[PDB]
């Protein structure tokens, strides 16, 4: 019937419901450091996550967000290329059946085990829904994964994941604080895109760790244990929920850091 990851109804056939799935603007993308532009006016990134309030977690079908109170100014992002406030207002993940893929941005053409997203929108649109019209309405900060050891502030998340295993499931997710989730690192990559999942809208401006957190092998096979179908349906895991690099065309990636 509609969208998602499979040969019959995945990323290559988004175009049709979808046009934009071919604009000019499309995330992700590969980065290639050494034709990213060092750029000397980029401000630091700010990160203001001690008021956070987080509400719930949910089963969507093609991933999991953990949603967060958006109605003020308690999580923000700003500063870096933006210009205004930005509200954290959900963060969800895109992983692979194996180790060896489910980043959707790539780093010279290298692939991570998984991508975290920290969706955010511009506050002077009001809303999020207005937001998504305008082309910089919205700022999504990635971070990639990495297996190695066990990240402690994750453990909340991986521990909730077996109450909402299937399609459209939700749980009360309180009190998550998503600084357990940051590398040590600010550095950045910065270029304008696009979200990821249909509607695919072109309002993003991507802002892209270069430091990878570390996650154990225990810790990204609960994620692999989670469903796309609907409970009573037929079980499809949810692996591999990520979209292949985008053609830049008319765009340069600018880097904070040399
Ligand atoms: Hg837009
Ligand atoms: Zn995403």
């Amino acid at each position: 019937h509609h969208w998602g990851y499979g040969k019959h109804n995945g990323p290559e056939h988004w175009h049709k419901d979808f046009p934009i799935a071919k604009g000019e603007r499309q995330s992700p993308v590969d980065i290639d450091t050494h034709t990213a532009k060092y750029d000397p006016s980029l401000k630091p990134l700010s990160v203001s996550y001690d008021q956070a309030t987080s509400l719930r977690i949910l089963n969507n079908g093609h991933t999991f967000n953990v949603e967060f109170d958006d109605s003020q100014d308690k999580a923000v992002l700003k500063g870096g290329p933006l210009d205004g406030t930005y509200r954290l207002i959900q963060f969800h993940f895109h992983w692979g059946s194996l180790d060896g893929q489910g980043s959707e941005h790539t780093v010279d053409k290298k692939k991570y085990a998984a991508e975290l997203h920290l969706v955010h929108w511009n506050t002077k649109y009001g809303d999020f829904g207005k937001a998504v019209q305008q082309p910089d309405g919205l700022a999504v900060l990635g971070i990639f994964l990495k297996v190695g050891s066990a990240k402690p502030g994750l453990q909340k998340v991986v521990d909730v994941l077996d109450s909402i295993k299937t399609k459209g499931k939700s749980a009360d997710f309180t009190n998550f604080d998503p600084r357990g989730l940051l590398p040590e690192s600010l550095d950045y990559w910065t270029y304008p895109g696009s979200l990821t999942t249909p509607p695919l809208l072109e309002c993003v401006t991507w802002i892209v760790l270069k430091e990878p957190i570390s996650v154990s092998s225990e810790q990204v096979l609960k994620f692999r244990k989670l469903n796309f179908n609907g409970e009573g349906e037929p079980e499809e895991l949810m692996v591999d929920n990520w979209r292949p690099a985008q053609p830049l065309k008319n765009r340069q990636i600018k880097a904070s850091f040399k």
